[PDB]
């Protein structure tokens, strides 16, 4: 059947939709379709290209209030790519507290982690029951499932600037050094390449967590 209303969604609403590039973009909800128990959402992007999307692949174009966000909430967030910024899907790992200077910790679908503000987040419209089950990468999906279900039990390595450790990259161990700590994240310098990466302190990419 063709609907005009479905829960709190209304045909003609402005919304965000997931493109095949896996980045999210502004569009208009132009149709809502049912096939038995299933729903699909037709989005016209602001370039006139159109997609028929599942409800876990559309997001509201507004910033969610803090009492609506939990550990495990499915969101779209501002993602830093060199000198460019995109909107990319993730999971809420931490809500604002004194130890994280009142920020949200996001685990992105590709395994990147970063702290963001409330003005950098958007809520996905119809998340799955198990919110991690639409993460495509098996290693990221399994890690997120274990993290969200074990919370608040969170094993982490206590690290200090200057400490020498081994860090995983492309399947092998690399000589590295702790450059900085920010809450649950550590900035690692890869010593041979002389470039840095922010990594979650409970990641198995840090040799002390692997062991
Ligand atoms: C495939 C999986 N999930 C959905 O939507 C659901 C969303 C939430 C729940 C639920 C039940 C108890 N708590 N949350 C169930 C279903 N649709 C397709
Ligand atoms: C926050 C941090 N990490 C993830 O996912 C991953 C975790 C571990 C690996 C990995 C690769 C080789 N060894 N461990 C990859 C991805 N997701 C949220």
């Amino acid at each position: 059947e063709n609907l005009y209303f479905q829960g709190d969604l209304i045909v003609s609403m402005r919304i965000l939709g997931k493109k095949r590039t896996k980045t999210w973009h502004k569009g208009t909800l132009i149709a809502i379709q049912t096939v038995g128990p299933g729903k699909k959402y037709k989005v016209k992007f602001d370039n006139k290209g159109k997609s028929l999307l599942s409800g876990n692949h559309i997001a509201y174009d507004y910033h969610p209030p803090a009492d609506k966000l939990y550990v495990g909430s499915r969101v779209v967030a501002k993602y830093k790519d060199g000198n460019q910024v995109w909107l990319y899907a993730g999971i809420v790992a931490e809500t604002p507290n004194v130890k994280n200077k009142l920020r949200f910790l996001i685990f992105f679908d590709d395994g990147y982690a970063s702290y963001v503000t409330q003005s950098e987040l958007y809520p996905i419209c119809r998340p799955l029951k198990k919110t991690w089950e639409d993460i495509e990468d098996i290693s990221c999906r399994d890690f997120i499932e274990e993290y969200v279900t074990a919370y608040p039990n969170r094993p982490m390595v206590l690290l200090k600037s200057g400490q020498l450790i081994k860090t995983e990259w492309e399947g092998t161990w690399w000589k590295s050094r702790v450059e900085e700590v920010d809450g649950s994240l550590v900035r690692i310098l890869f010593l041979d390449d002389k470039r840095c990466e922010w990594i979650y302190r409970g990641s198995t990419r840090l040799e002390p967590m692997f062991s």
